[PDB]
DNA sequence: TTTTTTTTTTTTTTTTTTTTTT
DNA sequence: AAAAAAAAAAAAAAAAAAAA
């Protein structure tokens, strides 16, 4: 080795492989790096070995793979495969925990791409520790990563993770790898969320959602089901809007129903929606846009439950509100995204390429957006994009 | 040897090299320092060798530098380069892991600044045990301060972080060496934050916020929503606010809707202030500058959801309803700061100066602060500092 | 020997620095022939805090300064920075403990001070410069240097990852005084606080602020001065709160009005408006201010949130200063606790908070009489023994 | 058993087994600065009234004790102050004086230089303690010992010294507490768990006898709507005041502001007197407090609370020496009581003429004699006997 | 043991103390090759029961009873109340 | 024939990680 | 929010042991 002049250019371009699976691609940043090494964590039974068997059989017909896994026996991953059912053209598998048996088959199959099936449950025979020992697992990884740089080996591994829910073992293997992926998915859907929280080829903000199955893992198109329904005749009330959930955004439906005070006090009462956002929003619409809302008493909901915390829902929600006063419909394809201030201006938004990106990709014809974040943003060009100043606007032109 | 001097000696001037990033050199006290020790820490994935190439390739526009990483090869390091520069001061980058070869090819090549990366990822082949040991990184941080005194080269230095999110390492680490670096950012945000701990050659108060992009880290220099020319032209009920957010001063804007109530009672509804706090300043308005609000609802709202809860916001939300009430504009140039007490006095308020710096470097032409707060206070040029004492005064000088 | 109880002993010569922040730690003053080990996280202060120190007891006593981490130009840079060399001392930079022994014994330091324990060592054995035997055998000779040339010694040890000092334990056993300097990063005041002090009481602590100039001493953390009050302003009043060992000044302000629409409010920040709704109604049987019919408004000044029942009084005292539009004097403070009978009830930690009030230059100071049993009233300060809350409104308006 | 003397903290000799038993040794460890030297002075000074006292330093030369012991004041007959670490001089001494009750203010800091190690060697001061065990035996003192600690606590070789030591006993206390609590974990001669609590002050430490928290008796006079109740913080009993103002409503409605008690709690005590007693409660404010922001909610203080209600509203005071404990029924009868023994010790040791508590709760307990123990059966009955 | 396959079978040798009310809350008696934990609210008793229940097994069978968190002479000196 | 010494061992302290407990 | 289980390292008590 030798110290160079950065204008040393012996870099070559990595011609990045794309597995079948578009929600893997898509987290590693465009596809699998030769060399990277990829490590993924997640809770036990949710899906790792199934996701890495999957992506192993659609790799084996663009490169020869080799599985080795010391946690599970040859036969049953061949169970699992036949569950799965590929042709599996070129798809080695060894069952395995000893370093240099697995580091010798390596040198002689020369695998494109490698999965290591857990890196607590392979052991160097020069450590005396335990499988799980730190010790073990710092120099059976600094192995592993000699074997990526050199060869050009792309290594998956697959880490046990703590009681925390993060990765176990030494902060140094986290360190080391190239790219660190956590697969984790709560029990109140039957959704597997992979997402990256270091990539050192890829933006860390993709997320990729798989669903659970038998006969594997397979992809969701549409994370939020939950706006699907096709409206009545009449339906007025309603408004989508693109909010955030995490880093995904997802889209969401808003419903209100206004309906003339009786016997009381005007009161006001919401699910998933904060009723102080509401009240101030209501203030907003009789103020500035004219609307007799406090002798009406408003009800608003979110539709599946999605709790929608960010101020960018103010716009649709007094669109919801508006249509329901109004009683006139909105379109089932207009959405609504932007901060509503007390003086009436639509206010701009964080993240606003990405909630415009997809509202391309569910297809939408018309999203209105604060106009002072259109500023160098490149819209989708099948997807219409009206920048809106004032809340005045908006009523306008939807009503 | 045997010095020993009374307190007349040399006194030898410190100079600085400025880079081109002024959130970096802010950080560190207004630029780097020749034969100083800056160690950097922070989350794995964070950004760190982004932001040391982007400042490497910076010193390199003024003088040479020499890149080391035990991390990553010359062509990751290159393919990063392409990625995020054109390559417009050519550096050295050397691929060395042991410690002999590097002091060895440093001492050759002679360079102005260096660049460890990892101190954990380096070994020196004389002594103990292995790769990250403690006896290890102690002795190399020795022979780092030795070459950087022998030859005033100033050198940053990648650390680890345990779990915890500390650095890693011996306490020696973080003696030895003259700054100590966080480079940090919550999950809910898309913010890095690079705060120092430890600084021998300025002071700590002063972070540099990030943001990573595709092209690498760009400086966001405006933490907030607040962008000035947001403003409705006939915008009223609005008023701004320097807030700290937690060590950083940042703008706010404070929304308020005053109008008549149309029950036999009036609304107090308040996003993201304390509702006891806006009762209380209306109760100061009403009592000491006789704006009849009892019959009025009000509604309060700050801008972009931030949770503004500091005794400073008193006076602009004050300004804010006043505004609103009288019906007449506040310029989008002037900031407000000072809590309001219930005699109508502006006490004085913490880390004045900081606020006054800040109102000044986003180009606001006036800020009102309390007139006791004045004394010692270094205040720009560029910015008229109104010394204020009552509600009243401002009132009048406003309104 | 065992000379009985028949040995004489002399009043310790307790020398002070300027910042009282730093003399009220080492319980009144810097004591001769004495070991002080100053612990923190690295970067906290510790040596622009033995600076200052340096620089304020050279105008007492010959300071000599010796520091195995940092050159002498860095010193004097750091010294440029923070003042001027009016007060010199001596400044050594040595590492050798035999050297430093010798210039020690050539000038007879009245006071010195060692910038890292951690970095001195002797030729009599090698290895580790932080290793245990090395900072043993130094500060064994450290205690030889105090004892036989009665010199006040300040060490910065160095500290582990967490909040204790590094080296052995028999460490904090040899010295005399322990003190450790912590900050947190949300913040920028430092604590100084004593873990051990022999010499004194360590329910002191001393308050700083980093600066540019330096570590100023925050002589009063709160945001509330005798010289900002609006002349004729109307309804506040002092009180001596604690936040938990430290004394700590509060304002509480009040605004009285009639409850023109509705009901009465009792809208409220950093008390708590149940205490203060039982205050009112305290009142309004006993002194008969007809508080019923009004709304009340009050807040603490500052945004310091007040839990103690110590708080009482004042807030009594800066109601009926709203109510009866006549100002408190604003040198005037009061401490103690209101009981539904109208009495005045004893408070914990009352001397403590006497003397603070006196420090701050408060001229008077109002407490439950009862708590005078055994107390023993500063010079400069008046202190009035009160039974009732009657008593107070007659003797304040 | 043989006997003890008593020094004149009497928390010192509970947690001492009762008293130092002589010609044994005692061994207290604890954190730097926690006040062991403090402790031992005084122990030392109340035994010079008994006997001659010896007490040896290293760590501490005679003149900062002297000062110590002056700041104190204690009088010191026949105290022996001696600074010195050859241990060989110090057994002589012990043959030049024959002390009664012997302290080594540290064992860390005391080395017999012929046999062994440095000053933290175990096995030096393992010897040295051998040698003490035979001083110790051959003229029945007991020797306190002043132990170091690990930088955990464990007393710094804790496994060789603790099976000569005898007793052991760790004072420790909290960054902020006044208070410093003495341990006892093992002792051959006494309860192997106790705890001893002091207060540290500038004129040295201080008992705390009694509980740590109460503050009471700043009663003023024709207090009206004041009571006292015995109530548990955990399981100590504490005695403790409850405070009611009943005015009428002369503006809006009701209130019921309350703190330190339940409102709910309250709530229904009013709706029991208004019931039961029949007071006119429904059109009255009632405010309450418990004295010194006590957290005082648990079943039995509704009689307090009940009693100090009807004084307001009668307007007709409690008399000062008067307490009392029941949990109230919605019916008006007064419940059991968990822990009444303890309640009606400790209304005895403050000096209480009278306690009221629950009718069937005082099925076989000893009443002391000192206090007027009161069976009560319904809030009637107690009203009547009151007011 | 080595070899079984439901085979060899003591059964249960349960062995009564003279309180009823203690047999009948375990299976009518204690059982050998055993361990029983009791607790219980601090001082209500805890002690007091097992010690009485050690006065009665002692008729029976030899009971050593050891107390790290009481003196020997307290725990005989409340034995001597029953 | 004691004196290093040096392995072996203890054991303590520092530090990092992780399983319980609100 | 809090503890206890492994890893790494230094301090040190001890002895196999070869010297000086
Ligand atoms: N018919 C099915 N047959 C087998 N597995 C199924 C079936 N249906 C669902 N599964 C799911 O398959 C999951 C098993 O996880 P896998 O993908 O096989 O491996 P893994 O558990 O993620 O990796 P480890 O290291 O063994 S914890 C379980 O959570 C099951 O819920
Ligand atoms: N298009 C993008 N291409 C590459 N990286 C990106 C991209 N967008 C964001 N990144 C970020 O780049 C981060 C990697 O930053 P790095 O500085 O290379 O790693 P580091 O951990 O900070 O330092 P080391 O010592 O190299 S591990 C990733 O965590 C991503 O979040
Ligand atoms: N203009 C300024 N220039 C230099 N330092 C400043 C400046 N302003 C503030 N500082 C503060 O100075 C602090 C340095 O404190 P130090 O005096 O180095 O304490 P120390 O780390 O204990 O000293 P040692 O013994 O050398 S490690 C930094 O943490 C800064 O916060
Ligand atoms: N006016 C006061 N004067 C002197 N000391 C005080 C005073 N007030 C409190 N003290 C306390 O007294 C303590 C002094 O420590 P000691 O009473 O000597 O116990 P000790 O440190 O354990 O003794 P050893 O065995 O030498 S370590 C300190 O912790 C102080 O907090
Ligand atoms: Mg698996
Ligand atoms: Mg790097
Ligand atoms: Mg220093
Ligand atoms: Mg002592």
């Amino acid at each position: 080795t030798k110290p160079m002049k950065l204008a040393e250019v012996t870099s070559i371009n990595v011609n990045r492989t794309k597995t079948e699976m578009e929600e893997f691609n898509r987290v590693l940043g465009g596809g699998v790096v030769p060399g990277s090494l990829v490590l993924i964590g997640g809770d036990p039974g949710i899906g790792k070995s199934t996701l890495l068997l999957q992506v192993s059989t659609q790799l084996s017909q663009v490169g020869t793979v080799l599985y080795v896994s010391g946690e599970e026996s040859a036969q049953q991953i061949k169970l699992r495969a036949e569950r799965l059912g590929d042709i599996d053209s070129e798809f080695y598998l060894y069952a395995e925990t000893n370093m240099q048996s697995v580091r010798a088959e390596v040198e002689r199959i020369q695998p494109d791409f490698l999965i290591i099936d857990s890196i607590q449950t392979i052991m160097s025979p020069e450590i005396s520790g335990v499988q799980g020992s730190v010790s073990q697992v710092r120099e059976v990884t600094a192995e592993l990563m000699q074997l990526a740089k050199t060869n050009n080996i792309a290594i998956f591994i697959v880490g046990h993770v703590t009681k925390e829910g993060t990765l176990a073992g030494p902060r140094m293997l986290e360190h080391m790898v190239d790219t660190v992926l956590y697969f984790e998915g709560e029990r109140h859907h039957t959704f597997r969320i992979l997402r990256a929280v270091k990539n050192r080829f890829g933006s860390t903000n993709e997320i990729g959602i798989f669903e659970m199955q038998s006969g594997g893992l397979v992809e969701v198109l549409n994370p939020s089901q939950v706006f699907l329904e096709e409206r009545l005749d009449g339906a007025t009330g309603s408004s989508i809007v693109v909010t955030m959930e995490g880093t995904r955004p997802i889209l969401a439906e808003v419903q209100a129903l206004v309906t003339p005070t009786m016997f009381g006090n005007a009161k006001r009462t919401t699910t998933g929606l904060d009723f102080n956002r509401a009240s101030l929003i209501m203030a907003v619409l009789e103020k500035r846009a004219g609307l007799l809302l406090q002798n009406q008493d408003a009800y608003l909901k979110s539709a599946g439950g999605v709790k929608l915390d960010e101020p960018a829902i103010d716009l649709a929600v007094a669109v919801a509100i508006a249509s329901s006063y109004k009683d006139k419909p909105t379109n089932p394809q207009e959405c609504f995204v932007g901060e509503l201030g007390l003086t009436g201006e639509i206010r701009r938004v964080n993240r606003i390429e990405q909630r415009i990106n997809e509202a391309a990709k569910l297809g939408f014809t018309k999203i209105y957006v604060p106009k002072n974040s259109l500023t160098g943003i490149t819209l989708p060009k099948e997807i219409q994009v009206i920048g809106v100043t004032t809340i005045q606007e908006v009523l306008k032109k939807v009503f």
